């Protein structure tokens, strides 16, 4: 029984997923997908400086 | 019998564990957990800011 505890311990410290920072990766991550989808969206408009010098 | 009497006493102060003080130690980790747990998730809201700007 003492075994089988510190070896259930010694493997979740290797498979088993943090939430403390994998919660804080998600929210940089869709932080970032906004701000691209705006920069990409306002990249698209660029060759319309043509349009006025024609 | 005498002997062991003392002795006992003798490992007892060593030994076990004083319920009064761990009590205490206990819910005061308590309170720390919910105030980390909610400074934590107010921290990861902080990168929305860029939003704002953007």
């Amino acid at each position: 029984a003492n075994t089988q505890a510190n070896v259930a311990d010694a493997k979740s410290r290797i498979v088993d997923v943090d939430f403390a920072k994998e919660t804080s990766q998600m929210t940089k991550n869709q932080v970032l997908q906004q701000t691209g989808s705006a920069m990409l969206a306002q990249a698209n408009q660029l060759p319309q400086v043509a349009l006025s010098l024609l």
